[PDB]
Order: structure tokens, then C-alpha cells, then sequence
């Protein structure tokens, strides 16, 4: 008695936020491929991170019942009953990513996160009396916007580039020239083809309406635009808490093939739903229920981004190594 199409994972703890960041990120099939392309065949099950999130990912995509993830948060070592709770979204992904970011090095593979997630910056300091101004270029892998006074996803942007000014006691530091008063600011240089956003809810938790939309245009956000590629954004997947600050209960909504026909991920349950249950329905209401990530993936790369994944795309040698561990536990 089934019909979705895409399993859930299992309740197994205060896994808080872990869950959504999995199948966001399994929906990301251009990531997902790279992963099953690992060199993990001489790796410890029980000690790599690579090779559990390979599992995690097998028996997501084959799989037609709820996946666990024990061994995959032994892996990184994240234990403790409060080991989650005292760690945010955009640390754990760091954890994950960086862990197979490195592995896929010295491979055909390699570098496949940075292409995905990696963005350019530029930071400066410009002196109002004296002429000096320092610049320094920024790489990122996701952005953390200001919610808080905010209405929309738009303002949040408007107030991340807004010029900061330095003055008595904020003076800055300008070596030769002593303490001096000058402004700062960002300024994008590139947007990745997956936009990881996190909304600054946690401080706290803060409830108040913030709008995000379906089509996102941040082509004027960015120094140099660029016809043949404007930074038009489709939103993938919005990541939602509902409650007080600790008090949850986390769940993510995702359109997983870009074509607007969205799901909702509930630990072990996944059901249909419609645009409104997981975009406006989630900005926040005059009730606490609402979304503090969001994935967006570029208008451009859609295609290559949501790449089908087959079945064969997973290494006879990773294939029989993970179907023999079903062997071993079904003789339990």
C-alpha cells in the first residue's frame, strides 16, 4: 500500500534539523552522483563519514522503507542526547560537505562541491578623510540573512550590502594613518548554482512574517551582470520549524524534479501538497509554524543540477558492499 515515489527517513533522536539537510541534499542529484563516485571501498563503516552518507543515499533512492541514520551520525561523532540542539543547520552541513568535499580530491569527482555551492565576495573599507580603502575578496558556501525588520527575502539582500560606518570607537584600524572613521560594505561578485540561505530565525526564535519567493531575481545584487545568464533563482526546497526556540519539530517541503509539483518530507512520512502549503503557508503568521533555510537552485543549471539519477549510476562495487550489510542484518 504505497504511492509517493521518495521514501522518508526514521525518528531516531533529537537529529533536530538533520533529517530535512538530508533529503535536501539528496534531491540535489548532481551532488548525489558525485557521492556515489567515492573512493570509500578500502573505508571503515563505522568510522567514514563518505561512505555513510553513500548508505544513507543507496537506501534513500532504493529503499521502500524509512531509511536510519545511526551510522552516519556515529560517523561525525555527534552523540550526545543535546548534541544537535546545541549546533545549527549551517554547521552540520559544513560537517557533511567538507568531510566529502575532501574525499572526492584525487578523483574525477574532485571539486564537484565548490562548482555546486561555492560563491565569490568582496569586502571593502573606504576612509571618509583620509584616502585608503582595503579590499578583500570572499569565497562562501551559503548565506545568513537578517530576518528580523525584515519583509521579504528582498530587504534581507537590500540590508546584507548596505554600508556599515566605523566611528568613534568603531574607528578603524588603518595602520599608517592611524584610527579613522570610513564606511563598509558587501558586494556579490558570483552566485553558485545552489543557493543555500539560511534565515537568521535562531538568536531566540524569531516568528515574525517573512515573505520569500517561488522566482527569485538577485541579478541586481551582484557588481557585473552578465546577459546569457541572469541570477534568476527557482526555489527547491524550504526547510521549516514550527514552535519556540526549543521547542520543535522540524520538517522540509521540496519540489525535487524543479517542476513546481511539490511534497512534503515529515521524518518517516511523505505525502503530496500543493504550492501554497509549502510557500505561503510558510512565511509566518499572526502562529509560529515557518521556514528558516531555503535552497534555490539557478534558473541555468536546473537541468544539470536536477540530473536523473539511475540506478546504474551507483558502482557495482558500492552496490554489493551496502547489499551485503541487508544480508548481514536480515540474518538478525
Amino acid at each position: 500500500k504505497k504511492h509517493t515515489g521518495y521514501v522518508g527517513l526514521k525518528n531516531q533522536g533529537a537529529t533536530c534539523y538533520m533529517n530535512s539537510l538530508l533529503q535536501t541534499l539528496f534531491f540535489t542529484n548532481q551532488l548525489r552522483k558525485a557521492v556515489y563516485m567515492m573512493p570509500t571501498e578500502g573505508d571503515d563503516s563505522s568510522k567514514s563519514v563518505p561512505l555513510a552518507l553513500q548508505r544513507v543515499f543507496y537506501e534513500l533512492q532504493h529503499s521502500d522503507k524509512p531509511v536510519g541514520t545511526k551510522k552516519l551520525t556515529k560517523s561525525f561523532g555527534w552523540e550526545t542526547l543535546d548534541s544537535f540542539m546545541q549546533h545549527d543547520v549551517q554547521e552540520l552541513c559544513r560537517v557533511l560537505l567538507d568531510n566529502v568535499e575532501n574525499k572526492m580530491k584525487g578523483t574525477c569527482v574532485e571539486g564537484t562541491i565548490p562548482k555546486l555551492f561555492r560563491g565569490k565576495m568582496v569586502s571593502y573599507i573606504q576612509c571618509k578623510e583620509v584616502d585608503y580603502r582595503s579590499d578583500r575578496r570572499e569565497d562562501y558556501y551559503d548565506i545568513q540573512l537578517s530576518i528580523k525588520g525584515k519583509k521579504n527575502i528582498f530587504e534581507s539582500f537590500v540590508d546584507y550590502v548596505a554600508v556599515e560606518q566605523l566611528d568613534g570607537d568603531n574607528k578603524y584600524d588603518a595602520g599608517e594613518h592611524g584610527l579613522q572613521e570610513a564606511e563598509k560594505g558587501v558586494k556579490f561578485l558570483t552566485l553558485p548554482p545552489v543557493l543555500h540561505l539560511q534565515l537568521m530565525r535562531f538568536m531566540i526564535k524569531i516568528n515574525d512574517r517573512f515573505e520569500f519567493p517561488e522566482q527569485l531575481p538577485l541579478d541586481e545584487f551582484l557588481q557585473k551582470t552578465d546577459p546569457k545568464d541572469p541570477a534568476n533563482y527557482i526555489l527547491h526546497a524550504v526547510l521549516v520549524h514550527s514552535g519556540d526556540n526549543h521547542g520543535g519539530h522540524y520538517v522540509v517541503y521540496l519540489n525535487p524534479k524543479g517542476d513546481g509539483k511539490w511534497c512534503k518530507f515529515d521524518d518517516d512520512v511523505v505525502s503530496r501538497c500543493t504550492k501554497e502549503e509549502a510557500i505561503e503557508h510558510n512565511y509566518g503568521g499572526h502562529h509560529c509554524t515557518n521556514a528558516y533555510m531555503l535552497v534555490y537552485i539557478r534558473e541555468s543549471k536546473l537541468s544539470e543540477v536536477l540530473q536523473a539519477v539511475t540506478d546504474h549510476d551507483i558502482p557495482q562495487q558500492l552496490v554489493e558492499r551496502l547489499q551485503e550489510e541487508k544480508r548481514i542484518e536480515a540474518q538478525k
